[PDB]
């Protein structure tokens, strides 16, 4: 029996294999899949700026995520929202085009499916980009995944599997281990996994030092709306802006990277930053309905890198700190603590993310 | 005598307060009142604008309208014993630029003829006035006695006080006018008819849309759209109302006494369709950002998107239609909310006396 405190995409999909894995879970979120992994624009593409072992954590949940989301969508009997036709990376200048080589050079070596895309070519494959686009690469085998229709099949198939949720805050805690609700009722488990996103550390009767600093990072986020897609498939796009069609007319476009504690204000400076950087690169776009503007809190750690694995507290575990990456990383994270729990030890691949770093 | 109201945005319910004001029976037919172009309108309402250099009938009416706000929103606010948003702090009018300084100038000398108190500022005086303006302000003129309105709030009173005087509101919509009779009447979505001694319609730029209206009764009052954007702050970030200009368009920028902070707005010809869209909220927040560049942490509260009332000639339509018992009062695009009270005033007479008051006949619908 695991007890999972917080219940956004990390913590569902942590909740959803150790189920699949025989064990019992009880999830514990007031709200589950409200905060960041809900605001989430939920892009998969091959790399990032954000190194070498963080690199085969995502190479490896990258690996993992048709399986992931096939074996769910069995279990739920819903659709998690996941489509492979490709992101598209489209470069606006020189020193943007320069950047595109250097990523070229980049996943080859990695046996990730690339293709240049002189400017000619760039068109051709998006329509909608405006002249001035330079050069892109094409990434066919990657792709986005809805995290709103992700998180409600993980919901949907731990329930399945029976796993229960407590929608509750955890308001502290226990020394077997547990948590004390707002209500005043309990829940011990064998192991306890806290995967509360920016929030992770802050709830109370953690022993100091536990956990490390989970710091909130604001993101801004907005989408657009059409009554057919626009965009052919999810675009970044680099002077930079990233651009995610839905299948139903929606089109994300992230996101502002902040510092504001835990404020998630929309702005008249956030929103304009983003509507400029769209219109920028995506000319037509104008006449497009904006439907919903929104934004979320990113969870990060000390030095910007995931913090799985045990705690210095016996049968404490977390799952967190993912940042600008969760929805990605999700399902690798789900595996490597479905085997710590069930095993004990740490995957290989995981070693990199361990709390004792601090 | 009863008169049928049909719509109920500022315009009409302006209209048929003062008719209640003036002892007449009085029904408001409307689905939705005050939800459409009156509901998104900033309620700004400085001395003048750009329609009014060249058109001296239009200038006159609006200058009484600004005269007869005071004592509208007064003998209102007593009626309704509710608040309507009124402010009188005054308008702040701001350039940026050479050519916007340039207009100001022409914008003094429109003005002290006509008895507005305006007073320039240069640069300096500019940002003691507003201190979250951009440095690169050049110049302004303040008119201290101008201001702004909530249309929202006045709706609200006008409303109430419709009701305290007992007049009716048929929240249908009216499907068909009812020509040929004694008398005039609309037909209700719900098969249901209202008659009255006198029809006016003010729907906006559905007014002339209405089934069963002689042909060349009604001039067109095409749809003229407006995306508009309301920021909020716990407290005023903005003094007053302001109004800026540089490169060559402007913004306004009303605020309310809540935090709430209106800035308007887009201009654009796209029928009857009220989509916000990426386009338009980006041009106004260009347009804020660029002359209040603190504004930037302003929260965005809402957006949102009005048809204002045309006409062929861009200038209100009241009075008279060439159907008997049929008036209309509409056709005030930009500025209805400031023409309202007027509207109200002018339309009283036109149905108790029979007779046009001077400063309303430009406007008659005969001009087509
Ligand atoms: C604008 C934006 C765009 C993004 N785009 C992408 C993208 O394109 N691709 C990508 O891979 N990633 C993206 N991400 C990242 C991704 O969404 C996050 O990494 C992800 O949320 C991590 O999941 P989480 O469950 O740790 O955090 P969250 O989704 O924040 O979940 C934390 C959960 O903990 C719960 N909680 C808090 N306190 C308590 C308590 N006391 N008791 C119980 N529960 C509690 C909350 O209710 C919440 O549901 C983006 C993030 C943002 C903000
Ligand atoms: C973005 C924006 C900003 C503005 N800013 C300002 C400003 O600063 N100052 C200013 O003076 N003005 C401003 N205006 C202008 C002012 O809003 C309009 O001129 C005014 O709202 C017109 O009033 P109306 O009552 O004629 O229009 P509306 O309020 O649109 O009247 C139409 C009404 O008729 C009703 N209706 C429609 N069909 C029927 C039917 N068949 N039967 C019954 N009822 C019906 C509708 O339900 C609606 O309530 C602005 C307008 C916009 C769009
Ligand atoms: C390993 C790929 C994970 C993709 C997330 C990429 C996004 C765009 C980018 O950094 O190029 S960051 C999403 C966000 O947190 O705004
Ligand atoms: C004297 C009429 C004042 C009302 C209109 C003022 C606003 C600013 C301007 O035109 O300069 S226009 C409101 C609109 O966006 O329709």
């Amino acid at each position: 029996h695991v007890v999972v405190v917080g219940g956004g995409v990390i913590g569902l999909s942590v909740a959803w294999q150790a189920l699949e894995r025989g064990l019992r879970v009880t999830v514990v979120d007031p709200e589950p899949a409200s905060k960041a992994s809900h605001v989430s624009a939920g892009m998969l593409p091959a790399a990032n700026e954000m190194q070498e072992d963080l690199l085969r954590l995502c190479l490896a949940s990258r690996e993992r995520y048709p399986s992931f989301v096939k074996e769910l969508e069995a279990v739920s009997g819903t659709s998690a929202g996941y489509r492979r036709d490709g992101v598209l990376d489209a470069a606006f200048d020189d020193e943007s085009l320069a950047a595109l080589d250097g990523l070229r050079n980049f996943l080859a070596p990695l046996g990730v499916a690339v293709a240049p895309l002189n400017a000619r070519r760039c068109r051709e494959h998006e329509p909608m980009l405006a002249e001035s686009v330079r050069g892109g690469l094409l990434g066919p085998d990657d792709g986005a995944v809805n995290p709103r229709e992700l998180t409600a099949a993980l919901l949907a198939a731990i329930d399945v599997r029976g796993g229960t949720l407590i929608r509750r805050r955890a308001t502290e805690f226990l020394a077997t281990p547990g948590v004390l609700l707002e209500n005043g009722c309990a829940v011990h488990g064998d192991r306890v996994v806290l995967s509360a996103g920016c929030w992770t550390h802050r709830l109370a009767g953690l022993p100091a030092g536990a956990v490390p600093e989970i710091a909130p990072a604001k993101g801004q986020i907005l989408r657009l709306r059409s009554a057919a897609p626009f965009l052919r498939r999810a675009t970044r796009a680099v002077t930079g802006v990233y651009l995610v069609p839905r299948t139903d007319g929606e089109l994300v476009v992230g996101a502002t990277y902040e510092e504001r504690d835990y404020d998630t204000t929309v702005t008249a400076g956030g929103v304009a930053e983003l509507l400029g950087k769209v219109l920028a690169v995506l000319p037509g776009a104008a006449e497009l309905e904006l439907a919903e503007t929104a934004a979320g809190l990113r969870p990060g750690s000390p030095d910007g890198l995931p913090v799985l694995g045990w705690t210095a507290v016996p049968n404490l575990l977390v799952a967190t700190g993912h940042s600008r990456i969760g929805v990605q990383l999700a399902p690798i994270t789900a595996d490597v603590m479905g085997e710590m729990l069930v095993t004990g030890r740490t995957p290989e691949v995981a070693k990199a993310f361990a709390v004792d770093r601090f």
